[PDB]
């Protein structure tokens, strides 16, 4: 379930973005704990909210700069902490999040004295897509959650379960994977600070 | 919404008890923080679950004491781990939970130095319900949630809001609130013995 590829203008179609990341919330299942759960409830929670302002009119909101043009004008003041717009600026959060980590555990990012474990590449991912957005107690939160994350071994072997494929094969789907994934991470940044759609309040 | 009085075979209606415990998630809102919501969402989780099966048959699920029974005859191996079964075997702890907890609270119970928080009146009340059913990760994940709970003094504000009574006269309200409340929930703790249908897995 790749990305498309950008085109030159860089517009992002909403119907297969949401298609595509539909697919994302359900690899939460490879990680093997309750903890997780919550998660993948708020990631699917975006989505969700993005696809029925969608649905009202696909025309309207045909791309992610649709969404955004279309809600400022349509919402008072309240914009951007509103509709899909909102949901839009969690959500790539969590798609940054993914991309880091995933990232980081393909270019061999490790602790050396656990190289098994992958909570250095969580933590890196946390620190550049969420952390920031969280207070002291929700960070706290995260802390104690990374415990519960899987060995590196059986997180790769159950992204790429039946397959019957290398590790090695295994990583080199996932860089694949992230070619056009960062692409349209970094081209949706881009658009919330050009549309000045971007807020910073903590939770 | 308060409870109905036990009836002197204590059996609990399924209908009745189902509409009294679904007003007790919006409650959570008076905590203050999102740091809660997954905690309603699980709570209401169970209900919406419970109601579901009740909804296939209301006669048949005329009481929990039917769920049990009906359940148990109707799965196999896998009762008492399953259905609404499970779900009432969940919410009868954060209902347990919320009687410990007010009930600490309405019994002056304090921390000397800290006496307008709560959190000794929730780790007492966490401790008795759920503590033994966590794994040391979520355990350390309550720990840390309990910082975002609010002042006493405006968490009994917010039970009130409105009504523009005292505290003691609140506090007198639960008081009330806590008679059936505790006595139901007793009797569903004794079923669950009873039907062998308790489980002590951790999560
Ligand atoms: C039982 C004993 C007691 C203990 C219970 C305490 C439990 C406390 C748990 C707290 C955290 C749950 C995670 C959810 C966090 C969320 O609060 C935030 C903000 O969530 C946003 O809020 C907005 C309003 O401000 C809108 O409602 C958004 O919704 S809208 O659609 O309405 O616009 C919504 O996403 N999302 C986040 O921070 C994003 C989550 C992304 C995570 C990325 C993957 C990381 C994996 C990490 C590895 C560990
Ligand atoms: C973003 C950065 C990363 C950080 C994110 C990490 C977030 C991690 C949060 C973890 C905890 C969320 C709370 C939910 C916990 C639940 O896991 C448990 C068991 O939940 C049960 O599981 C069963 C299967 O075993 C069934 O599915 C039940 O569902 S069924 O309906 O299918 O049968 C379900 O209730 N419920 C619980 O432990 C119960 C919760 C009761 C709470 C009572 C009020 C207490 C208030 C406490 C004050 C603080
Ligand atoms: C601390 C664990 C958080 C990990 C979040 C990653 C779960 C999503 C996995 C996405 C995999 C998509 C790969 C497709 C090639
Ligand atoms: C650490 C905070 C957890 C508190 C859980 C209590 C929330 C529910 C309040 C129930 C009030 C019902 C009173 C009716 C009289
Ligand atoms: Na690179
Ligand atoms: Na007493």
């Amino acid at each position: 379930h790749l990305l498309k590829p950008l085109p030159a203008d860089k517009q992002i179609e909403t119907g297969p973005f949401l298609e595509a990341v539909s697919h994302l919330p359900p690899f939460f299942d490879c990680l093997g704990s309750p903890v997780f759960t919550p998660i993948k409830a708020d990631i699917s929670g975006n989505i969700t909210k993005i696809k029925a302002v969608y649905d009202t009119n696909p025309a309207k909101f045909r791309t992610l700069q649709n969404i955004l043009e279309v809600e400022k004008e349509m919402y008072g003041a309240e914009w951007p902490k509103v509709g899909a717009t909102l949901a839009l600026m969690w959500l790539k959060r969590g798609l940054r999040f993914i991309q880091v980590f995933l990232q980081s555990i393909c270019d061999g990012e490790r602790d050396e004295n656990h190289p098994n474990l992958i909570r250095v590449n969580a933590t890196k991912a946390y620190e550049m897509a969420l952390k920031k957005y969280h207070g002291w107690i929700v960070q706290k939160i995260f802390q104690a959650a990374l415990y519960a994350a899987p060995y590196k071994s059986d997180f790769l072997k159950a992204l790429s379960k039946g397959q019957n494929v290398t590790e090695e094969e295994c990583l080199e789907k996932i860089r694949l994977f992230l070619v056009n994934y960062t692409a349209t991470i970094d081209v949706i940044y881009e658009m919330y600070t050009q549309m000045n759609a971007e807020l910073n309040y903590k939770v």
